[PDB]
């Protein structure tokens, strides 16, 4: 049931209603700041609405997330990485989530190497459930004046999606894992 | 000339073999890698097509350009990436490119901050004729095992369109601009 859209062809209505929605959904300080929605822009957005309502939304964005091999060799994986699932709170339970994600996974499976988030400890079980692998190695980010700094706090809540991996190259889950750069929650 | 924009994930698969044929015949070890084509894939393509064949390509993916202003404070901008803009050989001169490029701003005024490029000489002309600026400072990558490496190759090559910069960002071309890490071409 949902509509996929660039953040390009998104007209103003919808990017505020999007936004408004997502900030609303993750509210239980607000947890949705300005860095989270900037993530979830210049992908495809997964959109349903009702009567001229958004009640679910999702976005697939584009980064690099590099994987040492034991080969030593090195990859920086071609990932979509997944922002701002959300789903109007009385809409919840009806497969609406199911249906974004349906569509954000159609998306990671025509265009990218790898799917990746790092899951709100709530959805998880949702994750495992569509055959999403946890993380299970020490997780990390590629800082421009520090290297490699490790991000504990995201180890038990990264998510991957090996859709089309190159070469002969099989994931191990227990090796370390580095995001690219970006302000905010790298991870 | 119009060109139609399409995401990676919505090429039928005659189309994605039909740019990836049309765009190694233009730029032509081939010059145009495994690796290049690895970098034209994620986001949006523009497509003119003539005669039941594909005559220009061109895609915008997203990456990270990272630029420190002169209140010392790191920008990880978010860049629409320009790749693989190519028109067929006999099509030249007839305002195929623009049409591209057309199409492939569209994309960046309305998802990213920045847009950037790393032209090759022939292409030249028809940067500077958009707007884009040439970059005057030096150019480098942020790399996994030796930090931030100069590019001093993509300091003649740099192009910019700085669409939606932060608050109190000044851009100046002479300062030391940094690009995410990938195989193959960093820039
Ligand atoms: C997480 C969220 C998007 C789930 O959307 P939803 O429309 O409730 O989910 P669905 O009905 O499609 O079900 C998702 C799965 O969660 C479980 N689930 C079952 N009932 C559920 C319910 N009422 N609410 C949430 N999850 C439920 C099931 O495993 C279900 O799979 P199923 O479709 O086979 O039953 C939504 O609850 C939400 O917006 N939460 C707050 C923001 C957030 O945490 N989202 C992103 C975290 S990474
Ligand atoms: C993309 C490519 C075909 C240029 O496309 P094109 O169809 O020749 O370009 P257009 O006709 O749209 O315009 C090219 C520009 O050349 C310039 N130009 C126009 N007439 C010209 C002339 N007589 N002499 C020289 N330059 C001229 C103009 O800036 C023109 O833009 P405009 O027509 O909008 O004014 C060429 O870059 C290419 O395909 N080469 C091989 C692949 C490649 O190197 N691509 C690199 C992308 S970085
Ligand atoms: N008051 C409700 C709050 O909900 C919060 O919900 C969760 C989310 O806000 C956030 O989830 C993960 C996080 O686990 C992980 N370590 C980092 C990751 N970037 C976050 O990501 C998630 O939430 C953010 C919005 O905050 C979205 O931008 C992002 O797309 C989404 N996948 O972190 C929280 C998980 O700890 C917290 N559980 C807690 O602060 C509190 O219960
Ligand atoms: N060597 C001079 C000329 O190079 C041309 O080819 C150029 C392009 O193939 C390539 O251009 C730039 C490069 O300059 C720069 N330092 C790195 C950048 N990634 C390249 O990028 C360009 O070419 C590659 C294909 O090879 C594309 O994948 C990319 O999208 C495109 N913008 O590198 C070459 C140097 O400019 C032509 N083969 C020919 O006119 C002549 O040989
Ligand atoms: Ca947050
Ligand atoms: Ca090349
Ligand atoms: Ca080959």
């Amino acid at each position: 049931t949902a509509r996929l859209i660039h953040t390009s062809d998104l007209d103003q209505e919808t990017r505020d209603g999007a936004r408004r929605m997502v900030i609303e959904a993750f509210r239980d300080t607000d947890d949705f700041t300005d860095d989270d929605w900037d993530h979830a822009l210049g992908g495809m957005h997964a959109l349903i609405s009702h009567h001229g309502a958004l009640i679910a939304h999702g976005a697939v964005v584009q980064r690099r997330l590099m994987y040492r091999g034991p080969d030593g060799r090195g990859h920086a994986l071609r990932c979509g990485y997944v922002e701002a699932v959300a789903v109007r709170e009385d809409r919840r339970g009806d497969g609406l989530g199911t249906a974004v994600l349906d569509a954000l996974e159609q998306v990671i499976r025509g265009a990218y190497q790898i799917g990746a988030l790092s899951a709100s400890d709530i959805a998880r079980p949702m994750y495992i459930a569509r055959g999403w692998l946890s993380w299970e190695g020490p997780t990390s980010v590629l800082t421009p004046t520090e290297g490699i700094v490790r991000t504990p706090e995201d180890d038990r809540s990264l998510f991957v999606l090996p859709v089309d991996l190159p070469d002969g190259l099989e994931l191990d889950t227990a090796r370390e894992i580095t995001c690219d750069w970006r302000s905010g929650d790298p991870w």
